[PDB]
């Protein structure tokens, strides 16, 4: 039993809700919140810009030190950093950004990072400003993640479409 509330159960391990991931994290304080990161951990817009703003830019400060030490992530890769005031940890995961020409096949590799964590609060990778089809992202999530994932979909219209079209 965990403290997530109001989610629709899609499969044995995937749950979905129309919610602002920032407000959800603040309420639940999950062990792991997933950020929709880029390889430079430059948290400018979308989910990443929103999470970082909620940390008063502390996420960006920590991220800049991470990059200065380690260099950029790989597309499809991840790193674990602090969750600041939002969660214990933040798993920064880089899905392919179609608006950059990146291979959508890397979306499965991106979701594989979730399997290293027993429970996560997450967005749909590569959706929104990353330019992929969210219906496809949800399908890859369900077919790749085996740990317990609580998906927050900001757009209510999109949430309704994601639910109605789920196979
Ligand atoms: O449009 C949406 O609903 C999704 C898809 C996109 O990739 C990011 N976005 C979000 N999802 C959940 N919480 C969020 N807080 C701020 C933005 C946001």
């Amino acid at each position: 039993v965990n403290s997530f509330s109001g989610y629709l159960k899609l499969t044995d391990n995937v749950y979905i809700k129309n919610a602002d991931i920032v407000e959800e994290a603040k309420k639940v304080k999950p062990t792991v919140v997933v950020n929709a990161a880029n390889v430079y951990l430059k948290h400018g817009g979308g989910v990443a810009g929103a999470l970082n703003k909620a940390t008063n830019n502390a996420m960006q400060v920590e991220s800049d030190d991470y990059i200065a030490t380690n260099g950029p992530l790989k597309v499809g890769g991840s790193c674990v950093l602090s969750g600041h005031n939002l969660a214990k940890h933040c798993l920064h995961v880089v899905g392919p950004n179609v608006n950059k020409g990146e291979d959508i096949q890397l979306l499965k590799s991106a979701y594989e990072n979730f399997n290293q964590h027993e429970v996560l609060l997450a967005p749909l990778l590569s959706a929104g400003i990353f330019g992929a089809d969210p219906i496809h992202s949800l399908r890859v999530c369900v077919d790749t993640v085996r740990t317990n994932v609580y998906l927050a979909v900001f757009d209510k219209n999109l949430y309704d479409k994601l639910v109605s079209s789920f196979l």
